[PDB]
């Protein structure tokens, strides 16, 4: 009754949530998590996510110098009026560095203008990249329409979405998530602070992500936290009060760390089984996985987890190619399968 208990989820104070597992992907609780809402600055993380991916592909280096244009002129466009600004003035010359913080830190509309016509030419082209990523990603309820999400009455996502983004964030461009977690910087002798109060909670080890806040959208905030090498991301959509964000973050969070834990049983190219071939430069095929195997579990229950394997054909024939997928491999808990992932062949076979 106690090993396979499953344990209720907290009640959360908002309109939608989900808490993932930033490892293995699997969804620990989720309400109205695919529901089409405002994310006011969450869009946000999707501009860093496409400057993020620029710099990794060395278009432009953080020491860069980016020219303010009249477009990013924060008093000169009153669209920007009560909205967070870095107060940027045309014939300005502003180090990367210092808008990608003002986007990341401040949410700064003025800064995703400047950063936006640096990397893409223009405003338009650049929200063509972000909703490129949406579909390279997946997101199925999520679409922009300019690069800071004021002024974009077509613009919407959802809290899987949100938390999948944060999860591309943390994935594929770490050195733009590394930004998050700073609490403080300064421009034009300004200092500014992060939003994000989590990541002063001494309880957590919270290191990012953004918070947003409009009439329509209430109190957004997606967060992500470790205990270890363990990562869960949560995305609160539509919550009550600034406070009530973060202390219903935390709930997840902590429920989460709590209840389950992320365990690796197998690494890409470790054989796992081997099965005789048949007409290859070989005898045998070493087979295993293409994806490193992450699998969300109850906590403490590594002791019993259990794997096993189906092929797909009774006989193996070479040439077989690397990558090549010829079976299952089911884990198991209490005799049940959890998880099912391709079990493939590590290193191809020709014909002998």
């Amino acid at each position: 009754n106690i090993k396979t208990m499953i344990p209720g989820v907290p009640q959360i104070d908002a309109e939608s949530y989900i808490l993932i597992d930033y490892n293995s992907g699997k969804v620990l609780a989720e309400q109205n998590a695919d529901v089409r809402r405002d994310p006011a600055s969450l869009t946000k993380m999707m501009t860093s996510y496409v400057i993020g991916q620029a710099m990794k592909a060395g278009k432009f280096k953080e020491t860069d110098l980016v020219t303010i244009g009249n477009d990013a002129w924060a008093t000169g466009n009153p669209v920007f009026k009560g909205s967070s600004l870095m107060f940027l003035k045309p014939g300005m010359q502003v180090p990367v560095s210092q808008l990608i913080r003002g986007i990341n830190l401040q949410s700064g509309n003025d800064a995703c203008v400047a950063m936006a016509d640096f990397a893409a030419g223009s405003q338009d082209a650049f929200v063509g990249l972000m909703n490129s990523y949406v579909n390279a990603l997946g997101l199925k309820n999520t679409h922009f329409q300019t690069v800071h999400g004021l002024d974009a009455d077509g613009q919407y996502s959802s809290a899987r979405d949100m938390a999948l983004i944060g999860q591309a964030l943390i994935r594929d461009v770490p050195n733009e998530y590394s930004i998050y977690k700073e609490k403080e910087f300064t421009f034009n002798g300004i200092r500014q602070l992060n939003r994000n109060g989590l990541l002063w909670d001494n309880s957590l080890n919270v290191d990012g992500i953004k918070t947003g806040h409009t009439d329509k959208a209430g109190y957004n905030l997606v967060a992500s936290a470790t205990e270890g090498q363990m990562r869960l991301i949560s995305a609160v959509m539509g919550g009550r009060t600034f406070k009530g964000r973060e202390a219903e973050s935390k709930k997840l969070l902590t429920w989460g760390f709590r209840f389950f834990e992320t365990v690796n049983p197998l690494k890409v190219g470790k054989e796992f089984a081997s099965e005789p071939v048949w007409f290859g430069d070989s005898d045998r095929a070493s087979l295993g996985v293409d994806k490193d195997v992450y699998l969300t579990i109850p906590r403490g229950r590594m002791k019993d987890l259990k794997a096993s394997y189906v092929l797909n054909s009774s006989e193996l024939h070479a040439p077989l190619q690397k990558n090549q997928v010829v079976g299952t491999i089911n884990f198991q808990l209490d005799g049940k399968t959890i998880e099912q992932r391709p079990l493939v062949v590590l290193q191809e076979i020709p014909e002998g």
